[PDB]
């Protein structure tokens, strides 16, 4: 049984939470979406790969930061 383990996200910047993700049978990559849950900022990205595309990172910044870069 092992269905109570807090695992840790791999924080790049800003803080990212993620609230529900999608899969696609075309893509072998599945798609996560976050958003930047920061006090009073609150931005939405997605982060999907393009298959048929040669390699394709889209993503999409829903938004914009108002409490600038953290230390
Ligand atoms: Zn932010």
């Amino acid at each position: 049984v092992q269905t109570t383990s807090e695992v840790d996200l791999l924080d790049d910047g800003y803080r990212w939470r993620k609230y529900g993700q999608k899969v696609v049978k075309g893509n072998p990559y599945p798609r996560s979406y976050y958003k930047c849950t920061t006090p009073g900022c609150g931005v939405r990205k997605h982060v999907e790969r393009a298959a048929t595309d040669p390699k394709a990172v889209v993503t999409t910044y829903e938004g914009k930061h108002n409490h600038d870069l953290p230390a």
